[PDB]
């Protein structure tokens, strides 16, 4: 069984210019879009040295989406679109729907970087035990590992009962990996979406011709634009920081046992050190030839590695398109693979163990822990039926959630009430920006401290 | 008349995908970008709201303009691209190119909204005399009425001799008013570019079948597009900031002497009357109710204007790519025009004459001024040859200037030392966002006690 074009680009919407143009349109509107500006992306955004944050990432990488779907389109039509109806209008539609899911990929992620998502998933954990009779269950462990995917998917579809009321083509690539909690998928290690979308991507699954464990053809791309946007800005951001030097990324490179005979690393190299020689020439600052000479790198690797990302779906795109699709991930099968291998290493040793990311980390997680504390104090037994909640503090951080959470929280569904008050905390949690989400925690815990003690 | 051949020229002015889109690439990773998020765009930066940035602004303004060449390259080719060579691909240069000018459009806009513009004038006039003999020149005006679209010409042209390296087409595009502070012409009321970019500028129109008074097509789109921003958003911001409220802006659409029996506006009106009445049915918050309903005005509006703007220019094309073009925006020959002057007006009404926006402005008049004088203080007389600079303020604020900036200043070329000085002064100031701005002024005001006095 192969999959078709025509179910993959439905162009239809759950709610009963093109209209995947028109879906961009509306995930650039967005407010969490916009609210993405102040969420941390990997270091502080702080500092005034225009660092990447999530909304600047987030561009970046639909912009390499959209890219790829310009080669698709307009180059590789034939290789890759080889039955597809004359209605669909691929030059104006695969474009689109790239930029839009890359644009969209990271909207539901908390705050912090990725030590948000790892302290919501501590303190899920932690309060959520396992062993224990109420959280026993394995729905609730789409608290305990929480990914940012899953909220981004609710945000998307139930954040408004249809929110944003995106095209099927494009629900379908939002989900990164095709199973829930619940299922025991061996390829995907990670839930793709919440118990409570458990209906909607079945409905997005019976309209694209997708199905559990099967990953839609344009999510491999939007996948390896988010990986290389990573692997590329953030040693632009390191070197930019001057927590390293461009000398130090290509001596990383050359030492890198996989890199020394990689054909991409090496011409990346060849020609980044033919550019560095030429650009001491003139009369510049060590900091203005680091950014001269890490820019050129980012144009050069990011051409290589997008090449080769092309390249490689292009050749796999028969086994992309079967069902019984073993890819893991567009970079392993392609020639860029040992790059962009080489320069995580090289932001994970230099950037990632840093003492302001660290710093940062730290901060985020505890952060995030309190609040979480502070608004489980007012969130639990609110479903369950129990009345701990029902105190000034409680009813102050429970009017404190934003409407729309509250309003979800407070429907009739087949959801168990400790998992709808979980998922509740988890969408006051991960909608929040660094700075609102510190001043919460910082006027909950000044108004926390006769109840506390 | 113009040829689209010359218009749409994808050479480069650096003597040696597609070359337009490859201008987006660039412009959309170029470190002004990014700092673009930290510039106020109306409103003041808050923790928790929305409000549009200069970066939102200016992807929103990119992604009405890409649609627009959507549009014109997909649907009235043949009504707008006559006689263009096969060699030049409409569909993936028109919609790249206006979004790169779209994105591109108010990079080099100083700090604290539009009273940055006004302040950085006022300052000039005080400090740089008109009756002065060292400034009596028309090229001081380049100053005295300092403009964001030169410095951003500017910046795109030499700030890295040339800098993004963008093509000939973007070049031209982004020329809003294609005359200089020593030129007087009745078509154009504000100067486009600086003295120093003469030579740039007239190689440009050498490159493009351009002249002095005459703007490329593609320009009058992007205005349009801004100002439809302006006006949308910024309703649509006041709304959400809880200024006025979804009905007062009916009201006061309504009451408009010339929305009155105006087809747009009308339609307008009943379509988020109806949305409205249904919207009010649902049990929501009134905050919520206002955000729903101004989303949809929002929609509506944007789709209505577009249209109009759409409809303008293919109607008035062959007047576009005539010489003696009297068209001063495309806007004012749509039938959109009484919309967007009545949602102008309520802007200027509710939302930037609001105490927040009016602090915010008199804030930035002052921080900006203040910053201004302590750094002439250090600038003054570096190119002239008197030496009252020579003091450790002075050299300090000298060595805060960005390194580019005074690297421009030390080149040897034909601009007067006064001029000189004064553009390193604008260079300065124009690049500085909010916070750091605020930050430089406090910092060099606690050094500059002693020698204040
Ligand atoms: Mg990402
Ligand atoms: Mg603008």
């Amino acid at each position: 069984g192969s999959m078709h074009w025509n179910d993959l680009l439905n162009s239809n919407r759950r709610k009963p210019r093109q209209q995947i143009e028109r879906d961009y349109d509306r995930i650039l509107f967005a407010a969490p879009t916009r609210r993405l500006a102040d969420k941390t992306q990997v270091f502080p955004l702080d500092k005034n040295d225009s660092v990447r944050t999530r909304l600047t990432h987030s561009h970046e990488v639909a912009n390499l989406s959209r890219g790829i779907g310009m080669r698709l389109a307009f180059e590789l039509e034939d290789d890759v679109f080889k039955d597809v109806s004359e209605d669909i209008c691929l030059k104006r539609d695969v474009p689109a729907l790239l930029a839009a899911i890359g644009l969209v990929h990271d909207m539901g992620n908390p705050p912090f970087g990725h030590q948000g998502e790892k302290a919501m998933s501590e303190w899920f954990t932690k309060n959520l035990p396992e062993h224990s009779d109420n959280y026993k269950d394995k729905i609730y462990g789409d608290f305990r590992h929480f990914d940012g995917n899953s909220q981004t998917l609710r945000l998307v579809t139930k954040l408004q009962g249809y929110g944003l009321n995106l095209t099927y083509a494009t629900l379908a690539s939002m989900i990164k990996y095709p199973r829930s909690s619940e299922s025991d998928s061996s390829l995907w290690k990670k839930h793709g979406f919440f118990l409570s979308e458990k209906d909607v991507v079945q409905d997005i699954w019976n309209n694209t011709g997708l199905s559990e464990g099967v990953r839609h053809p344009f999510t491999y791309i939007m996948e390896a634009c988010d990986d290389i946007a990573y692997s590329v800005l953030d040693a632009e951001d390191i070197i930019k920081k001057g927590f390293a030097s461009f000398h130090d990324l290509i001596d990383f490179i050359q030492s890198n046992q996989f890199c020394k005979e990689d054909d991409v690393a090496k011409r990346v190299i060849e020609n980044c050190k033919k550019i560095h020689a030429d650009y001491a020439q003139q009369k510049l600052s060590p900091a203005e030839l680091n950014d001269m000479s890490m820019q050129m790198f980012r144009v050069y690797a990011i051409a290589e590695l997008v090449d080769a990302v092309v390249i490689a779906f292009k050749d796999n795109i028969n086994e992309f398109l079967n069902d019984t699709c073993e890819i893991k991930d567009l970079i392993s099968c392609s020639s860029g693979k040992n790059l962009c291998q080489a320069l995580k290493k090289f932001d994970s040793s230099r950037g990632y163990q840093h003492r302001s990311v660290l710093k940062l980390e730290l901060e985020g997680s505890n952060y995030i822990k309190g609040l979480m504390d502070m608004l489980w104090l007012g969130i639990k037994g609110r479903a369950t039926g129990d009345t701990q909640y029902d105190t000034p503090f409680g009813r102050y951080v429970y009017g404190r959630i934003s409407e729309n959470y509250r309003r979800i929280f407070e429907q009739e569904n087949n959801l168990p009430a400790c998992y709808k008050e979980a998922q509740l905390l988890a969408d006051a949690i991960s909608g929040m920006t660094d700075s609102y989400l510190i001043a919460l925690h910082d006027e909950l815990r000044a108004l926390h401290q006769y109840e506390c003690r």
